[PDB]
Order: structure tokens, then sequence, then C-alpha cells
């Protein structure tokens, strides 16, 4: 394997032509595409990867200050891209890597036939002109919360960003890969997403974007959708889901994989 490969535990799946790259958001891993590789194996090379700060990748790999921005991650998707040898793929970024995906393509819109966001936002934070979900206040609690006891903070934020039943199995399994990270990348990382503010690139944007995302989401209220509808650069189109949860994918399989499926073979009116 590459230097890159290993590094972000990346895997290449499947046996088809065109390439398809599935890219996790915060406290997961590529783990969270398990339901939906088993569908794409016939018609594409699968391209999984692991974002640094993961709990599946090494600690000391983990550079704050090239992390403190989205940059930093778009940077280590474009190396992934590179070293693979990808002439296009179609990209699937889930959570943050919505918007990781989202600047990698401002940079090199030839590498990326259509992006596919999930559970996605360019802002969090109010504005008196924009509704992101969440206040100052909120994020201070949230981080006072994981800085005093990490292990219970992830007990109690696993159920509620997966949603639904709180013994659920999808809980579990997000509630085991958040206490796997180290506590400080843990907090450094959501804290970086949390003040991030994307909203003035979508303008730029040149690749055609689907936006998914469950209709009840702890992190994206349902407007975001629309404002990232009405601000990107190029087509898109929204579909927002009769699910709750944050990580649809893993939660709810069975609803959720259909509609992925379906903006990956269907494409948007130019
Ligand atoms: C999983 C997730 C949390 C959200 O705030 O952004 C992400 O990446």
């Amino acid at each position: 394997m590459g230097i890159v490969e290993e590094a972000h535990n990346v895997k290449v799946l499947g046996t088809g032509s065109r390439f398809i790259v599935l890219a996790h958001g915060f406290g997961t891993d590529q783990s969270v595409w398990k339901h939906l590789v088993p569908h794409l194996l016939e018609e594409f090379r699968v391209i999984l990867y692991d974002n640094m700060g993961a709990g599946t990748t090494n600690p000391d790999y983990f550079d704050f200050e090239r992390y403190s921005t989205l940059e930093g991650y778009a940077y280590d998707l474009l190396a992934i891209l590179q070293e693979l040898r990808v002439d296009s793929c179609i990209f699937v970024g889930h959570s943050v890597s919505a918007m990781i995906g989202t600047v990698a393509s401002i940079s090199r819109p030839d590498l990326f036939a259509k992006i596919i966001m999930i559970s996605a936002s360019p802002r969090y934070l109010n504005d008196s002109n924009y509704f992101g979900g969440f206040e100052q206040e909120d994020l201070d609690q949230l981080f006072n919360a994981m800085a005093s006891n990490y292990k219970a903070w992830c007990s109690g934020f696993a159920p509620m960003a997966i949603g639904g039943d709180m013994e659920s199995v999808a809980v579990q399994e997000f509630s085991r890969t958040l206490f796997n990270m180290r506590p400080d990348i843990a907090l450094s990382v959501l804290q970086t997403i949390f003040k991030s503010d994307m909203r003035q690139i979508l303008c730029l944007v040149s690749v055609p974007c689907h936006i998914i995302q469950s209709m009840k989401d702890l992190a994206v209220p349902v407007v975001v959708a629309e404002y990232l509808h009405q601000h990107v650069g190029t087509e898109s189109i929204v579909e927002v889901m009769s699910t709750e949860g944050h990580l649809p994918q893993l939660s709810s399989p069975d609803v959720v994989i259909p509609v992925i499926l379906k903006h990956i073979r269907y494409d948007i009116v130019a």
C-alpha cells in the first residue's frame, strides 16, 4: 500500500469501471457505509477512507494546525485521489465530509462528476440573517460537557445524534466509534466543525450537488438543505427523507439506501 492509503485506512472494493468515493462524518469511520457498499460493487470501484482524527487513525498524525480549518481535510482527500489515480468520481460526503468534498471540488472540479451530500450544513451557528440551528451558548455547553467527562459525553451524545430508540444497534456502534477518539482530538475537531462557515464558497461550486438529509436531524434544520440548494453555484436538488437521525445510512438503511442509490444513478437536469 502507498503511504497515503495506509494512513487513511483506504479500501478500494468492487469490480466496476467508474469510481465512487464514500467519505464519513464526525465520530464515525468508513464503516458507516456498511449498508450501502454491497449495492455498489458491480457498478463501481468503491473508495473508502477514514478522516485523520477518527479513532481508526494514528493520533500522532493529527496535526492540530493542519486541521484547524476544513481545507486541511480537503488536501487529504485530493492526496488520496491523486495516489489512487482517480480520473473522476462520484463523491458521497457525510456530515462534514460534504463540505470537505465541496472545498476539494472548487480546487479540482475535473475530479468530481457529482457530489452527494448527506446531513450537510455550511454553517451551524445562527446569524440575524441565517438559521443554522445553534447559538454560541449551545456550543459552549457541548464543549464544557465533552471536556469534563468524555466517556459520559459519548454515552449521552450518541443517542441524540443517531435518533430513534436509545438502545438500538446503531447507537451502540456510534457510541463506540465516538469513544475511540482521543478526547482532545474529538473536542478540537467538533469545535472546528461547529465554528465553520462555508457559505461564501457555495456560489463557486461547479459540480452538481444532491442534498439529502433526514427531516429530523439534530444538527441540520431542514431549511439548511434549502439554503444549500439556493446558494450552490450550479445545478442541485434536495431530498428531505422521512427519517430521523444524523447518520441515516446507518440507522435506517432500509429507507435511506434506496435514496442514495437513486441519486447515484440519476442526474440533475442541466
Ligand atoms: C457526524 C457529524 C456531526 C456534524 O456536526 O458534522 C459531522 O461531521
